[PDB]
Parts: C-alpha cells; structure tokens; sequence
C-alpha cells in the first residue's frame, strides 16, 4: 500500500494553465496585506482550477500571465485574475506553513499537508 500522503508535495515553483471557460476560475485567495503574499484558500470541485489538477490549498500565486503578484494586494490579485482572459497562466509555489498562518486552527503535519482541527 503506497499512499501518496506519505510523500512530500513538491515545493518548487510550477506553471499551471487554467481555462476560464464560462465560469469563474474556481478558487479563492487570501492574503495580500503588506507583501505577505496571495495564497489559494479553496478550490471549487469541478471548477477550472480543479479540472487542471495542478493547484492546491496552500499554493502561493507568484504571477498571473507573467504579472508579478508576490507583493500584490487581495484586490490587485482579484483584478489581475479577472482580466487575465480565457487562458490563465499561473506560477504557483506550495507554502503550507505560510498559508497555515491565515486559516484558523490550521497546521502542517509531518507529511507537509495542511490540517485544520
């Protein structure tokens, strides 16, 4: 029995293309205060982000269509994503410890997964 859970989630940056289609992009973000960063907090089942299969809760969004968002405000990230067109190219990086600061009663387990009590 070879569980995925027991193997580390890659920590290096990745490139993900989402296809907006006829809905939103299917995820929510938190953060954006004073350069703390923009993090994915929720991925909607069946939505474009989910259909991509390459994003997760705890990913920081480093850029949208080449536009740097590491230090962007929440409103700025939202605007950029809204305007990024049909084909949205995201650079993302999994940062669960940093993400876990934002979600109440959450922490990172020894496998690097985000847990919430």
């Amino acid at each position: 029995p070879e569980f995925l859970g027991e193997e580390d989630i890659p920590r290096e940056p990745r490139r993900i293309v989402i296809h907006r289609g006829s809905t939103g992009l299917g995820f929510n973000i938190v953060g954006g205060e004073d350069g703390e960063g923009i993090f994915i907090s929720f991925i909607l089942a069946g939505g474009p982000a989910d259909l991509s299969g390459e994003l997760r809760k705890g990913d920081q969004i480093l850029s949208v269509n080449g536009v740097d968002l590491r230090n962007a405000s929440h409103e700025q990230a939202a605007i950029a994503l809204k305007n990024a067109g049909q084909t949205v190219t995201i650079i993302a990086q999994y940062k669960p410890e940093e993400y876990s600061r934002f979600e109440a009663n959450s922490r990172v387990d020894s496998s690097g997964r985000i847990v919430t009590d």
